[PDB]
């Protein structure tokens, strides 16, 4: 009603107010928010000027059948907003553009991975059929097994990559082969894979997992020479804590497991129970 117009106009406004200032925009889609936690569109507004609090996240999931909704009264289509939601999980830095509710569940899946929430994040993946996208969704299990270090089931799920129709995930999937195998001390088959998929598309987005686990698998060989070229490259191109202190001590190893193993785990989504 009276309601109503008023969220409708201060949508409008916040999506007028985004190339002049995200913070007067997130006023904006916050005040939306808080008089309709229902409103979908505005979450993901939210989410648009660097809102990714898990709460606002998982509201718009939540509200998914309402995408579109609030923008639609006033002709806004959400692709207009250009949102985007992080999908690479452990593998590399890859987003995906908010253009329908798939866009929500995988990043949905993504930040409960990160949480530990690992049955949610699967349940929100297989709540609805994927129309299209299975690569998408078996990109998102990855993401999720991955997390909790469910090697063979990374591998289950990009094992197939090969024929993917999108180049820039199945090279991804090619990362998250190569990593799952150097996790289960498969390490000449990690060097192929992470190799392989540093040609791809996806090397980029993926460099410092691909760099991380080719130094570990040559460093677990014996090649230490190998090992340290890889993380030298890493702390001049990308460098961190753990990079800094596996060069300076050459103990510092990759702890691996099996499938044996994991199929051990007390609960399979901790990898501290192993039986
Ligand atoms: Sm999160």
């Amino acid at each position: 009603g009276h309601m109503t117009d008023r969220l409708a106009s201060l949508f409008e406004s916040a999506v007028s107010m985004l190339p002049m200032s995200e913070a007067r925009s997130l006023d904006l889609f916050t005040e939306i928010t808080n008089y309709d936690e229902s409103a979908c569109d505005a979450w993901i507004g939210r989410i648009r000027c660097g809102d990714t609090d898990r709460v606002t996240l998982f509201r718009a999931w939540y509200s998914r059948r309402n995408f579109g909704q609030l923008s639609g009264s006033v002709q806004i289509s959400m692709s207009t907003l250009n949102a985007r939601i992080a999908i690479g999980g452990l593998y590399g830095d890859i987003t995906y553009p908010v253009t329908s509710p798939l866009a929500i569940t995988m990043g949905f899946a993504a930040c409960e991975a990160a949480q530990g929430n690992y049955a949610d994040a699967m349940e929100a993946l297989e709540a609805a059929p994927v129309a299209g996208s299975e690569h998408l969704v078996a990109w998102m299990k990855a993401v999720v097994y991955g997390a909790a270090e469910r090697w063979t089931d990374v591998i289950d799920q990009v094992k197939s990559a090969g024929k993917w129709p999108d180049k820039f995930l199945a090279g991804a999937a090619g990362v998250a082969h190569g990593v799952a195998a150097a996790n289960l001390a498969l390490f000449t088959e990690a060097e192929r894979r992470l190799t392989e998929a540093n040609d791809s598309p996806a090397g980029e987005a993926c460099a410092r997992a691909i760099a991380w686990y080719l130094a570990m698998a040559r460093r677990s060989q014996g090649n230490e020479s190998a090992a340290v070229a890889l993380l030298e490259w890493l702390q001049t191109t990308h460098p961190e804590p753990k990079v800094a202190a596996a060069l300076k001590d050459p103990s510092y190893r990759l702890k691996t497991t099996t499938a044996e193993q994991i199929a051990s785990r007390a609960d399979p989504w901790d990898p501290g129970s192993v039986v």
